[PDB]
């Protein structure tokens, strides 16, 4: 039993820092591909 606890409570990710813009010049989301 634990109704008070859902999921959002108690959850940590990591050091969010790697890509910004200088190290990337693509457009996968901006422009989709055909097939």
């Amino acid at each position: 039993f634990n109704p008070v606890g859902v999921a959002f409570k108690g959850n940590n990710g990591k050091y969010l820092s790697r890509i910004h813009r200088s190290g990337i010049d693509y457009t996968e989301f901006a422009k989709d591909n055909t097939d």
